[PDB]
């Protein structure tokens, strides 16, 4: 098995879609491994350049083609560069656009930790015919940085494995491990944006939604309470579109629920308070001065809610 | 009729568009089929990689151009490799990225149950020209799964069946029939995020609309109305984009109606107890103690509705 | 004059965008034309892939270039087939996906029937070099079918015609007339959706409109009109994105301008029912029992604006 | 310099992007030139289709690139066609769909008057190797018609000039001056959508944000402004799609303002009434007798802005 | 090392995304270098147009690849052109259209100043073996003009430097810099729209806030605060599109966050009155006459916030 070394310099991170959970990643990948010697002009490398390599793979220069695990489709490869020297040591540098897929984990939203992965393969030649030696990554450009809303945190963690499909293990017996390259960059989302901006006003109507029952009169806090159970359902689709469809409640989600229910939860105490009087003519005191009890339970429910 | 035995692996299942009904597979193909046998350099099979299958089919060697049935314009093939042997063997490995299209029932929409087929055929050779063998689905990334809002259930169903065309019958007047394979994978949608956004809040607003007639005052509760109908409004945009135009109506469009026919019923029960006052003296007191005997009949047509 | 005969067989028909007033077509194209007679290896016919046709066009072999006057650029042919007889006749098999274009006229909107028409031509060779005989097309697929809001109704109508063009008279003087197919295929839209999503509430809230004046005080029915003008803006923008922008109304916008007109004629009303107090004593009572006149003149208005 | 006679023949525009100022063009180009004689088969022209025009060009034939100077990127040339004359005419007709940028001005947004411009020119060739002799645009499709929302008057205006390049200047000294063609055609936009669906609502709201002081109640009248702001709030963003950012203020801006500022000046004219009280006990006529007077101020307002 | 001399001609400047930080940029570069002479018939240059270079980097001409450092993905090239002369000069001609990304600030969102940088480098060769020794800019066609919402002030600054490459020194011990010319125009935002769209109605909205507490009564006042609260939600979707997801705060959200707390400030000073009534028979004076020191105050945080 020839040994192939393998180096990515990841330019950038962007485009980071939380919905469909992919990233796009910019970079450059140099694989070098060592083959035959051959006899080149002079006493310098030969530099072969793009849309040049397919002469000498047609004439016979083994080229491995080394893929994207997780890439969506494929990717946008702009140039390529195949230097050749004449001790037989071959360096095959690319540069890669690519969207990439990796299962994110949206349990705390704003707060979110995730990782960037980058598996890369042998398409063809198994680990018996092509062994990764090593990979150092150098994410030098993006190392301590704030890309969109994501800080890099350290260097990128790079691991080297073996995959046995069993797709074609009807098709090859004993030989379908493939040498696998993961390369992981933890990154941290930046929560500010939605710390001011979309948890903020949900708290302050949640302290609204405690304040209603400061009128005396039923009706006029009932029309209150539909007001602010209408701008509940403003923030229904004005945080929709920043995340996808999830089993679990994050911390937006939650607070809308919280919302939902602290409106209803009035709605009902109003309903029981207009029930309560028995003959019409008695009022309402401690049904109706619960505007300090409700605040300490619904605190303690949100207490528990976002931990 | 050479004889081709394929093995379809589905790396992953994704971009479920339920607007198009279109989804996005990725994963390999590899086909398999014996020919002729022919002279390898060595005592080992030659692997033969991407731009350069080209130079063997200009010689005349004979790879069959698998196509799918039910994919949106061309598949974006990434690489592909043929694997060939001395005693006659050709494999023929290839990775797809397709948007697939097949017919979906969203008559329950959050509690969906919908299948994921792949049809595969030859686009020249017939049945009795290509014939599949057999096809075994490898679909263990996904095999019990989450993906993005879909359950992947069991294993991959396959089928092998011969389709005849009419189109063909003109140019080609008894042999128009073609060997297809079919694979259907079935999945059942996640139902929690409809179940906790788009459903409670709407029988929060349903129950609100049984509580209008607690006030005492006709107009005051006549801009109550107005304002929940407003909210249900807000709901006709806040649930649109979820779900293309069908005929049929579903669980959150029955809702929909719902909670609009509610608050119809109410201005309706509303004006005709400002109508049942034969002299403008005499009070309402059977028509507005509805507040009780509406709720369950709404009960019961939203337990016939559902259903 | 070369005589062609084509075969189209519509695989599908989606992606309706009504905005655009275009359509996507997949289905595939069966030519088929006599030639001089060749020698082919045995006794059959001999059939050739894609990317190996080319090699056939550069010794020599005729294969016209049937373009499609109708789509948006260049459709996205997926395979092509050549099959070859030693008789003489040839037989080019395509598969295209396309977006094409038509004429559509929306003064129905929910209630519309358009056509969807493929116009195919050859590129270079007019009617003196190519003439294409017959043309039958087998919409089997979705001859009686809902594809995604659209009931195809009986087979496709097919045409062939002689078009003159006078940008090519200049350069070809007399022989510039080109051959043309043309088919139509007619489908009418399902009204469904757009009946108990689009227009009953709308009906409602126009009944709504109606009934504001119940009330007996000025300054709420005020209000209850701004809410209810205020929710037929909610209805603007719930609205708005379901069509391209005409000169014309369709009945979505007319109920919509129905129901500006009906709240500002509301506003009138009472603006000249407080101007009407002469001495501010004097009460209205003729003015304000309009509250079933309105209706019947305004169902009056809707059964005119309708048809 | 050799002579090129081009013809444009637009078959279709759409696509007219107002966002980006970018429209979509549809068409057949005809350049023509006349060449040294050859010898062709027999005594008729010769037709050369796509993709075998490269072997022509490979062999040495001159057949220059036009490209377009107003295109976004690269149009999507479909079918290109290069007609051989024994007597040395040059023949090359393709057909573009591009998406071309003109500097468009949106000061009076519904009542647009626009112009389409089609710059053509050689990429290489300068106006002492290439001289293009004359255009003649057979623009008669869409001659006069109705393309998505803009009428196409007349037909298409054409000019010829020589543009002179400083950036070539240092890599060519004195021969530098390209030939261009320039087609313009004017287009006016079809107002009559914006006029019933942007401008008459908001007229409506400006003569309720006149009407709203016909109350006798201070609180009711404000919150009846606060609802209309909110109104003028929901056509902040039921138009804001429909154009571009621009330093200047169109019709439909210059309308949403005169809104916001009526219900401000509105607020302020029941503040001011309120201070108006110096003990309390007066009340108010003059300031509360406005409901007229400002009708006919605000609409010389409108009447200047319009204009 | 030879020597390239570098031309960009910036033909426009558009699409600039400020959620993505990315701007299209189109235009044409001009590279030229000498080389060894070579024999060219006659005694004129000879001119060789795209996919024609191609043969002529097969027989051995040396032409650099010049890529984009900051560009997503690749660019769009269109037409290229490689003029030679019999001295040993030659010219690469080439046009490109680019999606390009640089590191944008927004922390003054309407008032914004940005830079536009475009970045080449070579891909293969690096400083010893091609230099870059000089690059102009005519960017004379957006010298002094307005784009999209960006005025572009003077010429374009440009720099020639050198760029050491880590991932490159295990390849290449010593020789891994690459000459980098780097391009940049400064463009400052046009904030009119800005100013009348989404500054002027805030300020409106605050000011009314302020108002709000002119009324004699607690609850009207209180409906009168949700109702501006939720117009402050609809400016929260409002104006959520024009800007990306930033840790800082620009002037438009610091005037969102300003109509909340205004909101809420307002809400707790009703609350504190309503609780100031120690027997519930006092009134409030001084509390309920902040109508004009609330303006002071609240100009005093703007004044601090803005600056």
């Amino acid at each position: 098995p020839v040994d192939v070394s393998v180096s990515i310099f990841i330019n950038k991170i962007y485009g980071v879609n939380t919905l469909e959970q992919t990233y796009k990643v910019d970079g450059y990948i140099v694989a070098q491994w060592t083959g035959k010697p051959r006899k080149t002009p002079g006493d310098k490398p030969l530099i072969v350049e793009n849309t040049q390599i397919e002469r000498w793979i047609n004439n016979g220069l083994w080229v491995p083609a080394l893929e994207f695990i997780n890439v969506v489709g494929s990717p946008d490869t702009g140039n390529k560069r195949l230097m050749l020297f004449p001790d037989g040591r071959v360096i095959y540098n690319a540069r890669f656009l690519g969207s990439f897929s990796n299962d994110m984990d949206f349990r705390l939203f704003p707060f979110d930790r995730q990782q960037f992965v980058l598996e890369l393969e042998p398409f063809s030649y198994n680990n018996q015919q092509l062994r990764f030696s090593d990979i150092q990554v150098y994410t030098e450009n993006i190392d301590n940085e704030e890309i969109d809303e994501w800080w890099i945190r350290g260097k990128a963690s790079t691991h080297i494995s073996d995959i046995r499909y069993d797709h074609l293990s009807s098709v090859q017996p004993n030989q379908n491990e493939f040498s696998r390259i993961t390369v992981r960059i933890d990154a941290v989302r930046n929560p500010s944006y939605y710390l001011w901006s979309f948890i903020l006003p949900l708290g302050l109507i949640i302290a609204a939604s405690w304040s209603v029952f400061w009128l005396e009169s039923f009706s006029e806090r009932l029309q209150t309470s539909f007001t602010l159970m209408l701008t509940v359902v403003a923030y229904a689709f004005y945080t929709s579109n920043i995340l996808p469809r999830l089993p679990y409640t994050t911390v937006i989600d939650q607070m809308i629920i919280a919302g939902y229910g602290s409106i209803f939860a009035a709605i009902l105490l109003i309903i029981f308070a207009h029930h309560r009087q028995a003959n019409g003519v008695e009022d309402d005191l401690l049904i109706q001065r619960c505007r300090l009890a409700f605040p300490l339970g619904f605190l303690a429910i949100g207490c528990v809610l976002v931990i």
